[PDB]
Protein backbone atom coordinates (compact mmCIF):
# COMPACT_ATOMS: atom_id res chain seq x y z
CA UNK A 1 0.00 0.00 0.00
CA UNK A 2 0.91 3.49 -0.75
CA UNK A 3 2.35 6.25 1.94
CA UNK A 4 0.06 9.40 2.39
CA UNK A 5 2.41 11.02 0.99
CA UNK A 6 2.36 8.62 -2.11
CA UNK A 7 -1.69 9.08 -1.94
CA UNK A 8 -1.24 12.15 -2.59
CA UNK A 9 0.71 12.11 -5.41
CA UNK A 10 -1.46 8.96 -6.95
CA UNK A 11 -4.24 11.39 -6.36
CA UNK A 12 -2.36 14.63 -8.55
CA UNK A 13 -1.15 11.55 -11.05
CA UNK A 14 -5.29 11.15 -11.64
CA UNK A 15 -5.78 14.37 -12.20
CA UNK A 16 -3.15 14.51 -14.65
CA UNK A 17 -4.96 11.99 -16.22
CA UNK A 18 -8.52 13.25 -16.11
CA UNK A 19 -10.77 14.57 -18.87
CA UNK A 20 -10.18 18.21 -17.72
CA UNK A 21 -6.73 18.16 -18.58
CA UNK A 22 -6.83 16.08 -21.42
CA UNK A 23 -6.70 19.00 -24.26
CA UNK A 24 -3.27 19.97 -23.23
CA UNK A 25 -2.30 16.87 -21.35
CA UNK A 26 -2.75 13.98 -24.04
CA UNK A 27 1.19 14.49 -25.46
CA UNK A 28 2.27 12.99 -22.32
CA UNK A 29 -0.10 9.98 -22.16
CA UNK A 30 2.47 7.48 -23.65
CA UNK A 31 6.65 7.27 -24.24
CA UNK A 32 7.46 9.59 -27.48
CA UNK A 33 7.80 7.38 -30.24
CA UNK A 34 10.61 9.38 -31.92
CA UNK A 35 10.65 6.88 -34.59
CA UNK A 36 6.96 6.99 -35.94
CA UNK A 37 7.23 10.95 -35.26
CA UNK A 38 10.10 10.69 -37.59
CA UNK A 39 12.60 13.05 -34.84
CA UNK A 40 15.49 10.75 -35.71
CA UNK A 41 17.83 12.73 -32.77
CA UNK A 42 15.36 12.67 -30.05
CA UNK A 43 17.31 9.82 -28.13
CA UNK A 44 20.50 11.81 -28.54
CA UNK A 45 19.24 14.68 -26.70
CA UNK A 46 16.61 13.41 -24.72
CA UNK A 47 19.05 10.67 -22.31
CA UNK A 48 15.94 10.14 -19.51
CA UNK A 49 12.76 9.73 -21.74
CA UNK A 50 9.81 10.02 -19.60
CA UNK A 51 5.94 9.98 -19.51
CA UNK A 52 2.53 9.41 -17.68
CA UNK A 53 1.86 6.00 -18.54
CA UNK A 54 5.52 5.43 -17.17
CA UNK A 55 5.12 7.43 -13.57
CA UNK A 56 1.17 5.29 -13.76
CA UNK A 57 3.35 1.73 -14.09
CA UNK A 58 5.63 2.39 -11.20
CA UNK A 59 2.93 3.67 -9.14
CA UNK A 60 0.74 1.00 -9.79
CA UNK A 61 3.49 -1.38 -9.47
CA UNK A 62 4.63 0.72 -5.93
CA UNK A 63 8.28 1.60 -7.55
CA UNK A 64 8.18 4.84 -6.04
CA UNK A 65 10.27 5.41 -2.65
CA UNK A 66 8.66 8.46 -1.63
CA UNK A 67 7.11 11.69 -2.80
CA UNK A 68 10.34 13.99 -3.68
CA UNK A 69 10.71 10.41 -6.20
CA UNK A 70 7.79 10.96 -7.99
CA UNK A 71 7.90 14.75 -8.31
CA UNK A 72 11.40 13.90 -10.07
CA UNK A 73 9.52 12.22 -12.76
CA UNK A 74 7.34 14.04 -13.38
CA UNK A 75 9.47 17.04 -13.48
CA UNK A 76 11.54 14.94 -15.83
CA UNK A 77 9.01 14.40 -18.39
CA UNK A 78 8.25 18.36 -18.69
CA UNK A 79 12.09 19.36 -18.21
CA UNK A 80 12.49 16.73 -21.62
CA UNK A 81 10.00 18.25 -23.62
CA UNK A 82 11.72 21.76 -22.48
CA UNK A 83 15.31 20.32 -23.34
CA UNK A 84 13.90 18.76 -26.79
CA UNK A 85 11.35 21.88 -28.30
CA UNK A 86 11.63 25.73 -29.27
CA UNK A 87 10.34 28.20 -26.66
CA UNK A 88 7.13 28.90 -28.43
CA UNK A 89 6.57 25.18 -29.91
CA UNK A 90 2.82 24.33 -29.25
CA UNK A 91 3.65 21.39 -26.95
CA UNK A 92 5.53 23.48 -25.06
CA UNK A 93 2.58 25.78 -24.02
CA UNK A 94 0.79 22.11 -23.30
CA UNK A 95 3.76 21.02 -21.05
CA UNK A 96 3.64 24.55 -19.14
CA UNK A 97 -0.11 24.41 -18.33
CA UNK A 98 -0.12 21.08 -17.52
CA UNK A 99 2.87 21.35 -15.21
CA UNK A 100 1.21 24.27 -13.36
CA UNK A 101 -1.30 21.72 -12.45
CA UNK A 102 1.11 19.71 -11.69
CA UNK A 103 3.30 22.03 -8.87
CA UNK A 104 0.10 23.78 -7.78
CA UNK A 105 -1.09 20.25 -6.04
CA UNK A 106 1.97 19.52 -5.16
CA UNK A 107 2.59 22.21 -3.04
CA UNK A 108 -0.63 21.00 -1.19
CA UNK A 109 0.81 18.05 -0.23
CA UNK A 110 -0.03 17.40 3.67
C1 LIG B 1 9.44 14.56 -30.46
C2 LIG B 1 9.65 16.10 -30.43
C3 LIG B 1 8.40 17.00 -30.68
C4 LIG B 1 8.16 17.08 -32.17
O1 LIG B 1 7.37 16.28 -32.70
O2 LIG B 1 8.75 17.98 -32.97
C5 LIG B 1 7.93 18.90 -33.71
C6 LIG B 1 7.11 16.43 -30.04
N1 LIG B 1 5.85 17.13 -30.30
C7 LIG B 1 4.63 16.62 -30.28
C8 LIG B 1 3.50 17.60 -30.41
C9 LIG B 1 3.43 18.50 -31.49
C10 LIG B 1 2.34 19.39 -31.61
C11 LIG B 1 1.33 19.35 -30.64
CL1 LIG B 1 -0.06 20.45 -30.77
C12 LIG B 1 1.36 18.49 -29.57
C13 LIG B 1 2.45 17.61 -29.49
C14 LIG B 1 4.37 15.32 -29.58
C15 LIG B 1 5.08 14.93 -28.51
S1 LIG B 1 4.50 13.37 -27.90
C16 LIG B 1 3.24 13.25 -29.15
C17 LIG B 1 2.34 12.03 -29.12
C18 LIG B 1 3.28 14.36 -29.96
C19 LIG B 1 2.32 14.58 -31.16
N2 LIG B 1 6.19 15.56 -27.85
C20 LIG B 1 6.52 15.61 -26.46
C21 LIG B 1 5.79 15.00 -25.32
N3 LIG B 1 7.69 16.34 -26.42
N4 LIG B 1 8.09 16.74 -27.67
C22 LIG B 1 7.18 16.27 -28.54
Amino acid sequence: KLSEQLKHCNGILKELLSKKHAAYAWPFYKPVDASALGVHDYHDIIKHPMDLSTVKRKMENRDYRDAQEFAADVRLMFSNCYKYNPPDHDVVAMARKLQDVFEFRYAKMP
